């Protein structure tokens, strides 16, 4: 897996969710760096406007792109389990409201990595920050913690993000997620470790429909 990120990977992402009934669909295209953790993306509603806080679907929207140091390769896992892919899956809680339940699928595509996510909301306040759309358009850093999974050659990443209200207040999200590989080829489990990110959201000047371009940056430490 690491000789296929020795350098710019184009990337597809196709989402399919059902919010509180709200049916949506995103696509995004962009390319990654993993020699840099360097993600460049473009997101865009399909299937109208959005019905969430788009900023809500930024974890849920390719961590094989994290960049390791040379002293913790043998820790990545998310490369380890290439071309053949991994599965991704996660509940994410919001507090005080509702969650999200993701089944997503990374692999590659000829050459383009491809990420197909499925998602389901359920519980979510008519009035809430997310279906009452309080949430302000900007990310923050969070450190995404890893550990191994021998029991299921896959591993267990558990996080969580903070999303500021525009009252000044802020709203957590707790992340709880699971992957596993999908062949049957060895894996590398890692050591506890953790990645460390930072993402910047913007818009599209000339973009009539509902977009997102991202730019994020993610390194992995922790030994």
């Amino acid at each position: 897996g690491e000789e296929l990120f020795t350098g710019v990977v184009p990337i597809l992402v196709e989402l399919d969710g059902d919010v509180n009934g709200h049916k949506f669909s995103v696509s995004g295209e962009g390319e990654g760096d993993a020699t840099y953790g360097k993600l460049t993306l473009k997101f865009i509603c399909t299937t109208g406007k959005l019905p969430v806080p788009x900023p809500t679907l930024v974890t849920t929207l390719v961590q094989c792109f994290s960049r390791y140091p040379d002293h913790m390769k043998q820790h990545d896992f998310f490369k380890s389990a290439m071309p053949e892919g991994y599965v991704q899956e996660r509940t994410i809680f919001f507090k005080d409201d509702g969650n999200y339940k993701t089944r997503a699928e990374v692999k590659f595509e000829g050459d383009t990595l491809v990420n197909r996510i499925e998602l389901k909301g359920i519980d979510f306040k008519e009035d809430g920050n997310i279906l009452g759309h309080k949430l302000e358009y900007n990310y923050n850093s969070h450190n995404v913690y890893i550990m191994a999974d021998k029991q299921k050659n896959g591993i267990k990443v558990n996080f969580k993000i903070r999303h500021n209200i525009e009252d000044g207040s802020v709203q957590l999200a707790d992340h709880y997620q699971q992957n596993t590989p999908i062949g049957d080829g060895p894996v590398l489990l890692p050591d506890n470790h953790y990645l460390s990110t930072q993402s910047a959201l913007s818009k599209d000047p000339n973009e009539k429909r509902d977009h997102m371009v991202l730019l994020e940056f993610v390194t992995a430490a922790g030994i």
